[PDB]
């Protein structure tokens, strides 16, 4: 109940929303059908347009019209954004050459320069170019300020997941606005796009920008508008709560468009009806930026424009059926489209059983459009799994593609060109990124970064304190021109231990063998060297990493590779070596097929043991360093070390060693050299973080050793690639991925063929950034450089896409 007898006299767009039955004048009371009697009236004129006319010039004040072109207006902040181009003989903002903004030229009494948030739904990356010609304003803030060539958008690429993102840099799993649509089963409710439920703050985690801009004393302007509201409103709002007396003016703002988004569905991402859209949206900028010049702010405001996904080709008869591949059909329920999540129809019905539905959505048509996972087993780079909101069952759907339930609910809802949601890898999905003003920098471009970084630089455009977020605070210092946020590295928590020869070949009693007794001063002082550490300036080229928590851990050297090793895990947290682009594979030798050899620096009491290998049927295990790729037939041995050795199925040492017999030399001679780092990664509960012992699982049977969830690597050379990665003077070039550790090979259709025929491309489907790794497992890499920390960080946010340009 609203009693919606009150006025908004004075009230119109009130900046404090006021509390029921009361009635509302503020730019959302709309949405919740609350706004006095007399809002339309009041606050929504449109009377004689939008814009000055030359017989409009001097005219008396007839309040009664959508804006001004009288003598006061400038004072009282109300003309038309074209009054000084029309009426004074100024020019627009667009017609004016660029001319770099050192400092903010602001009016007095500012505190700050203003940020304004300027977003659009569904624009695509490749609307910068390929929209130009249309977009003249857009198009000056874009050189004339920083870009960015695209923006990566979080999974899932929809609308309400992707701006609740850019307001609070979290993932969706931890916001919790995790779909456009959802049930959360603790709440038993659902949130819909169309309804009231969808109000409730219940839904909304995580600390949004304008409420850490309440707390920290910076106001913040009404961020949302009723969807009637037009845009020249908007802006008009906008433009008059800057004219607001220094104690009452709000120092961050936003406005939103529903286009281009609305006409991309109807008529896809590149249909001819799609010009007229991308010239109602520069034009609103047009009137944004000659307004701001109207009131000398047009060289004292940062602007953000930025999207919030793009849009892909989706036509009906690209629909999969579930019912196709289920008999079973009426007893799941699906959330239907670009993605796919299945859970029961009721709760009731013990009957139901995930492992049958996802082995009869497994790799059934030659050519299928989806592809089923358990959520913890999706890609970690989406990081789309810790929330009771999100069901256990999940299809990634391919680019162009929808899936449903029956045909039923298609035709009984072709009406749509258009969708988004899909993998936010894809090209189609790319959004857009632009700063212009005196924070930012002068007619600069940045390299592709993700959204989840913007809110801490929206908080250092605004001198505020992040919230804990998931963006890393510094990785886009480039942007900026100052208020810059220098930050530190972690400090080291646990220090290694540095063993020596403790421990004779007796005290071992492991199960395992080794063929390996055979028999000088010259190379003897050499191989001591070596477990000293001689050649490890070779093979750790950035520093060790830091390891971030409380452990007990060693430091072992060899000639070919470094580790260090975890006494709790009883496997290396980390392995480093350098292959030169001259490196030769070898083969494994007959007589060391099975050689499995003890390590006379960690007591057997911190060693794995073959016997447990042997007890289970199901375990098999590989190595860190690979064998493949020792530097000598002497060096070989230290491969075989039983602190090199990892537990791994049959069906993943397929992959695991494709990767290290072929994959490893193909980058050495594409990148002149490689660093790289391997290890486990224990991820249990599926939160993106390094589990404590107390968290696994499993163990490789009867035994303490823990079996990991994932394998990583990260793979490092130099930028320039005319310099060896081990001789690198300049920037880094990185690549890393997050392998499952699977009894089966499920995920790739084609695995029963020739590992060169599908193995590289699951790794693709599994590329990380370095900084996802560091989460995963707390260790701190890059620790030792000769480049800047926030050119670090930068690296370390990265991510090696494998989409074409
Ligand atoms: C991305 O960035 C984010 C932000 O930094 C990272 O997430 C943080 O991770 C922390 C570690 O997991 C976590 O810290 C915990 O805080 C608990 C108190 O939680 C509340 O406080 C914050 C601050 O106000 C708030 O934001 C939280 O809001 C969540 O919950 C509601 C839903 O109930 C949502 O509205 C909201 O969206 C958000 O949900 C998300 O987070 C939770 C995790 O808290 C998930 O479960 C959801 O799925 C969803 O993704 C909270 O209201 C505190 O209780 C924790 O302490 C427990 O564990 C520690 C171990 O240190 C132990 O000392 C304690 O004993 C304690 O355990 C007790 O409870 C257990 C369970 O009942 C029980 O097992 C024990 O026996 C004990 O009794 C913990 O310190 C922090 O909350 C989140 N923050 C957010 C916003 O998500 C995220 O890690 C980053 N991601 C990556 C990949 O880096
Ligand atoms: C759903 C309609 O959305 C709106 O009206 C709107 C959204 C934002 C916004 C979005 C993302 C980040 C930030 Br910070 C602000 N501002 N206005
Ligand atoms: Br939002
Ligand atoms: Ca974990
Ligand atoms: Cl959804
Ligand atoms: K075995
Ligand atoms: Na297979
Ligand atoms: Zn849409």
């Amino acid at each position: 109940w609203t009693a919606t007898s009150g006025s908004c006299k004075g009230r119109c767009f009130e900046l404090q929303e006021v509390g029921p039955p009361d009635c509302r004048c503020d730019n959302l009371c709309k949405s919740y059908s609350s706004c006095c009697h007399d809002f339309d009236e009041l606050c929504l004129k449109t009377a004689r347009g939008w814009e000055c006319t030359k017989d409009r010039c001097g005219e008396v004040r007839n309040e009664e019209n959508a804006c001004h072109c009288s003598e006061d207006c400038l004072s009282r902040g109300d003309c038309c954004t074209n009054y000084q181009v029309v009426c004074k003989g100024e020019s627009h903002w667009v017609d004016d050459d660029c001319e770099e903004i050192k400092v903010p030229e602001c009016p007095a009494g500012f505190v700050r320069p203003p940020l304004i948030i300027f977003s659009v739904d569904g624009f695509r990356a490749s609307y910068m170019k390929k929209g130009s010609k249309v977009m003249p304003n857009i198009e000056k803030l874009r050189s004339c300020g920083t870009h960015a060539p695209y923006m990566r958008p979080v999974y899932p690429t929809k609308t309400f997941p992707n701006l609740y993102t850019l307001a609070t840099g979290l993932y969706p799993e931890s916001h919790g606005i995790v779909g456009n649509s959802m049930y959360d089963p603790v709440f038993d409710a659902s949130f819909h796009l169309r309804g009231r439920e969808k109000f409730n703050h219940r839904w909304w985690g995580g600390q949004p920008l304008w409420i850490t801009a309440t707390k920290q004393g910076v106001r913040a302007g009404t961020f949302f508008w009723s969807v009637s509201i037009p845009h020249e409103r908007r802006i008009l709002t906008i433009l008059q709560w800057l004219s607001l007396p220094d104690n009452e003016r709000p120092s961050v703002y936003a406005f939103y468009s529903e286009q281009p988004d609305f006409s991309g569905h109807k008529y896809g991402p590149f249909g001819p009806e799609m010009t007229n859209p991308l010239r109602e949206i520069d034009k609103t900028v047009g009137q944004l930026m000659d307004g701001l010049k109207q009131l000398r702010l047009h060289r004292c405001v940062n602007v953000i424009f930025v999207g919030d996904h793009g849009m892909e080709d989706v036509t009906c008869d690209r629909t999969e059926f579930l019912s196709n591949y289920l008999t079973n059909v009426d007893d799941i329920t699906l959330v239907p489209g670009t993605l796919g999540r299945i859970r029961a129809k009721s709760i009731n019905n013990s009957k139901y059983d995930p492992k049958t539905i996802i082995a009869a959505l497994t790799c059934k048509k030659p050519d299928q459009h989806f592809k089923p996972y358990m959520k913890q087993h999706l890609p970690k780079r989406l990081h789309y799994a810790n929330n009771r909101r999100i069901e256990d069952i999940h299809l990634l759907v391919d680019r162009r593609w929808h899936v449903a339930r029956k045909p039923l609910d298609v035709y009984k809802k072709c009406f749509f060109q258009g969708d988004h949601g899909f993998d936010n890898k894809v090209n189609s999905m790319q959004t857009v990124f632009v700063g212009y003003g005196p924070t930012f920098k002068y007619r600069t471009k940045v390299p592709p970064f993700e959204n989840i970084e913007l809110y801490n630089v929206m908080c250092d455009l605004l001198g505020l304190k992040p919230a804990p977020n998931n963006g890393t605070h510094g990785s886009l210092n480039h942007l900026l021109r100052t208020n810059t946020f220098r930050p530190t590295m972690p400090d080291e928590v646990s220090r290694p231990n540095y063993p020596g020869i403790m421990y004779l070949q007796s005290e071992f009693d492991l199960g395992c063998t080794c063929d390996d007794k055979v028999e000088n001063k010259l190379e003897e002082l050499n191989k001591r060297l070596h477990t000293k550490g001689s050649t490890k300036e070779r093979h750790l080229l950035y520093g060790r990493p830091a390891v971030l928590y409380r452990t007990s851990y060693d430091i072992l050297y060899h000639t070919d590779f470094e580790s260090g090793y975890s006494e709790i895990f009883l496997m290396p947290l980390w392995t480093s070596y350098t292959i030169s682009k001259q490196a030769e594979v070898s083969s494994i030798p007959e007589h060391l097929t099975n050689c499995v050899r003890p390590d006379v620096r960690v007591s057997p009491g911190f060693s794995q043991n073959c016997l447990a290998y042997k007890n289970d049927k199901q375990m098999s295990y590989g190595f860190l360093f690979p064998p493949y790729l020792s530097s000598s037939p002497e060096a070989k041995y230290d491969a075989f070390l039983v602190t090199n050795m990892v537990p791994m199925y049959p069906a993943f040492k397929r992959v695991w060693a494709y990767f290290q017999r072929v994959l490893v030399k193909k980058y050495a001679s594409e990148r002149n050299g490689v660093n790289v780092i391997s290890g486990p990664i224990f991820d249990y509960n599926y939160d993106g973080l390094r589990d404590t012992e107390d968290e696994i699982k499993q163990y490789v049977e009867g035994s303490s050793i823990p079996v990991p969830t994932h394998y990583y690597s990260i793979i490092t050379s130099c930028l320039d690639f005319t310099q060896p990665a081990d001789k690198c003077d300049g920037p880094l070039s990185v690549s890393s991925f997050i392998l499952p550790h699977r009894p089966d090979n499920d995920e790739s259709c084609n695995s029963s063929e020739d590992e060169s025929k599908w193995v590289e491309e699951l790794m693709k489907m599994h590329t990380a950034r370095v900084r996802d790794i560091e989460h995963l497992t707390g260790l701190d890499f890059y620790r030792k450089t000769s480049r800047s920390y926030s050119e670090i960080l930068t690296l370390k946010t990265y991510l090696h896409t494998y989409e074409s340009e």
